[PDB]
């Protein structure tokens, strides 16, 4: 799809057998999802955003289906205000910026 | 230009007579730039991000030339760690997401 930016670029995703809605976020290096149950092991980590930092759990080789396109890689989980799909997964689905 | 996301989508902008680099940020509603000197009168505002909220100065009808494309609208100034061009200006330059 081509997506214009008059509204938030929210897409429906499937991760860990659950369905969520998430922002296509070119300003985010990594993918960060609100607290959710996800299988397996994780390493603790801190990521910095606008207002400061949050502690997240890092999950590697996690599968996500974003608008029907599968991708696998790193998903951070913790108290983000919105689910954010970052560049780490955006490049896998072939997402680009055009003007 | 088409912009792929293997790297941060950093763009050169000119605002208030100064040259900055800013992030093309689909995940941001508004444009927020680090502390810098801008002409007019501003309004006090608080915006929320990953780590919580920051106080910013709201400036309206501000001119920015983003990758040599002119736009006018709201710019928030305050302690963001990176300069971010948000959707409020991205729509003006014809910027879209594609996959
Ligand atoms: C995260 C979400 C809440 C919206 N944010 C936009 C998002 O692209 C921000 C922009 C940003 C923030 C801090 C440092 C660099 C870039 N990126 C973002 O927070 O991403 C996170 C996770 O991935 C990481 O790489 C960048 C820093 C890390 S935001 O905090 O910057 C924001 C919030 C409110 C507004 C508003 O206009 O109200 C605008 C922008």
């Amino acid at each position: 799809p081509q997506i214009t930016l008059w509204q938030r670029p929210l897409v429906t995703i499937k991760i860990g057998g659950q369905l969520k809605e998430a922002l296509l976020d070119t300003g985010a290096d990594d993918t960060v999802l609100e607290e959710m149950s996800l299988p397996g092991r994780w390493k603790p980590k801190m990521i910095g955003g606008i207002g400061g930092f949050i502690k997240v759990r890092q999950y590697d080789q996690i599968l996500i289906e974003i608008c029907g396109h599968k991708a696998i890689g790193t998903v951070l989980v913790g108290p983000t205000p919105v689910n954010i799909i970052g560049r780490n997964l955006l490049t896998q689905i072939g997402c680009t910026l055009n003007f």
